[PDB]
């Protein structure tokens, strides 16, 4: 079988004539009538029929009329999910994240990616940072979020956004402070920080800002990560310092009070494998920048 | 595109390499080569880089597919000019295959003498498209979710049964209640196809008042049984796997009058093709009563 | 064994690398060295081969734990050295730790004025295995297998909610059934501790008569309401979730005199530590009702 | 902390004298005292005070007490975990197939190890020989069962064992052949086989043993695997050649007929990667050989 003898059937049936057929398919007659004998002969049926009335299917013919129609049909709509996979129209990202984007920042990134791909998917995995590089090089991930990334000479980093901190602390807290405070009002404060490790953190951004401002902070522990210090909190057990995405969350009886100053602020940014990106990234990472 | 450069392009995919796909193929190099270059151009995407680019994996699936259409429509001619109702393509998942499947197959058969039939494993989500686009006629399963174009009928219901290695006979007897399991590590089965048998298993247990206890959930029936067989596992499964004696495995009914599952059928509503019109008209009696 | 061979092959085997673990441990390589090597020798196992055998990847894990548990013991002797109570070793699966757990935990410090608190998020295994071993206190979660010497306290039930993107939030109201839900794509969690929250949810449509419409089954609660944050997907939480103000997200309490879920605790019913007899006189209290 | 100071510290305390302590601990006075003073000081509690009943133990004492037993509790029973991760007498084989040898020959291959090992575990996924390849290089998996493995320099092969092969037909066709046959009885009989593909399978397998005997087989059709066959034989629509593993189970409807002659014999093999064994799967290779 071949599609040229498919889709020239599929016209001799529909317009019930030669001429007709002609017409439609931009060509003479003798090349028609070429195309029907040939596509008889592998099929080894007959499917057409003369008379009064010109062209005539037999049972043969009208069964293989309406699989002619599936089969391109199909071949068209293949044809398109093989360009839309090109252009990354289609496909899964696979994404990372480790630590408070998820919360805000992150979710608004993929909002707007989804909106201009609406075709396209997403997964998400909690990873650490030193997963999320191998499974980066590896290809298990497309696309890894948090803030402070370990250098990698394969992989591209790219700050998208910077966030303000806020001081957390129980309602029966809030008061103390107003809405707006300073690194140096919180030096009489227990302070829970998170995660724990010692590699580059949010953690250790903190005590680092402290340390510019010229004031000792009472930090009274690091704990896991943010869900535990925010369930601290929340129990009257302990304040906290959180970026921006945690704050646009009203938690019951967590209270926010901004941190003020230009230096104060945490950025988030992503990394991604440089070399062989599929489509679906690259429409990512142009949507990131 | 052209059938070849699509046969071409599966044997290329297949063999993971240009002089494999040309021992398989009974070809030289050159000419798969300007095959290739060919559906490439035909279809203004890159498929090979050997390994396959995004549009490449896209492809291939339905490639397969179309070729398999193809050769089927070519079969269906053949039929339709003998006089003869043809082949009957179905697709199944899960255990219906082990006997009340075959069961209402031989019946349709016993009536429709000239009629043949295939049989492929399935997911429920290749079912759906398959029956859209033409390439199968008629999917079973237990659970389908509803597709507008998809009528889902719900032929009859098996019962189910606690499955154990030999040496656990005893312990149960050969009839026992939900409750009688509240302490039996359970092997279920399978993953993904959501809400699948194991969905239907737990809730059952939930129903009962019971949580059953989880050891794993398995693939399929094949791994659970092999495990069960092995002395590593207890499963439950429906009557069509009880129905048949395997060595070293023992079953006990479970008695309650709602711990049953459906055996369903899914196929297309509308452009049903005369041998589904058959089926369709058989399985609509089946499910009476 | 020696506690220092523990402290240092945790932080080989979490630098990947000689040199990285020298400069975490501010210490040379020969003496790491000496120190893996008598670790070995004691053992009369190799856990280095910079990666890590099976006896390696093994012996990881409970180092952790050893050292975990020293750690906690000597502050535990300094606390009742000064009379106080101190430190809770809490662990947390699921969504409690949103709201209800937060809300107990307050109402126990606040009885119990020098104790104090630590969360982890573990999987029920491993707080089984924390709790007869002695590394946690107890655990919290929805739904927990029994086990010979632990017991398992169903504190309080809460009702569930339908989450939606803002966009969609007119097309249910504010309270709607499971019936009204049997349309939409439901992006429910976790993966793995079955029965577990999601199975629940299924169970409790299966109950009402409904087959769910299963988009998928992601990692966690913070996947499926990032994914709802983005515009992506709706999922069903516990009202621990819901009492949560999220940006772009609208909720429906779902309605159905069954349809809650407990949140539950469990603990190592023999050779209670103080802290430990203390925390269960007020989950005691606490679940009274 | 040390190690010493524990195993001292809960010694001096049981014994309850100083003198009854060095007797089980085969050590004198002066070390002992020296090891608790160290203690005392590490953790900066008194432990023990001294009267004329010998050594009491403060509060401090008592809460340390639990937990350094505790601790060396863990400490041994990790390093038991240890040693049997070396020994392999613990890990999770990771097993796939491909083909028939999962309905009786290997179950029973793992009943032998488990019995033998009875702290293993296994899992299992099905997989063609080639994905069985990739992973064993890979490492995803450990071993891997089919019958006519592809070539490669890296893997062992070791054929287990060999099969017998049977006649299956519809219950309503036995006792046109009886018990035992030839293949010569078959040249009249329409045989379904399976699996199709072309690269060394089953089927291909059963032809060379045709053209072996001097005959022409009536090959109606090559279908997906056993599993169709199977089905299609119960459903009366076929007749098809298995292996003893499919013989040994009993299914509704089928019969079956052993094909007799020193050469109509099937292998069951295994491969894995020779090189870089983990201590499970040595474990099992030494119990395959």
């Amino acid at each position: 079988m071949e599609f040229r003898q498919l889709k020239y059937f599929i016209a001799v049936a529909e317009a019930g004539n030669m001429a007709a057929a002609a017409k439609r398919l931009h060509v003479s007659q003798p090349p028609i009538t070429r195309q029907m004998q040939a596509l008889e002969a592998d099929l080894g049926v007959v499917l057409l029929e003369r008379s009064h009335r010109g062209i005539e299917l037999t049972a043969a013919g009208h069964a293989f009329l309406e699989d002619a129609r599936r089969i391109l049909e199909l071949a068209g709509r293949s044809g398109d999910r093989s360009r839309a996979a090109a252009r990354g129209d289609v496909g899964e990202l696979s994404v990372a994240y480790f630590g408070t984007p998820i919360y805000r920042s992150l979710p608004l990134l993929l909002r707007a990616f989804l909106t201009s791909t609406p075709t396209a998917t997403v997964s998400l995995t909690h990873m650490t940072k030193d997963e999320q590089v191998e499974g980066l090089l590896a290809g298990t991930i497309h696309v890894g979020f948090s803030r402070f990334f370990p250098r990698h000479p394969g992989i591209e980093i790219v700050n998208i956004a910077q966030e303000d901190l806020y001081l957390a602390v129980h309602r029966s807290q809030s008061g103390k402070f107003g809405k707006t405070c300073k690194l140096a009002d919180l030096r009489a404060v227990e302070l829970t920080l998170f995660p724990r490790g010692g590699r580059p953190s949010f953690a250790d951004e903190v005590i680092g800002l402290f340390k510019h401002a010229g004031i000792e902070p009472r930090i009274a522990r690091v704990v896991e990560d943010a869900t535990a210090a925010l369930a601290l909190t929340m129990a009257g057990a302990a304040s906290s310092i959180v970026p921006a995405s945690v704050a646009a969350i009203r938690w019951p009886d967590i209270a926010f009070a901004r941190i003020v100053g230009t230096r104060v602020k945490v950025p988030i940014s992503c990394i991604f494998r440089k070399e062989k990106q599929p489509p679906i990234l690259a429409r990512f990472v142009e949507h990131v920048r």
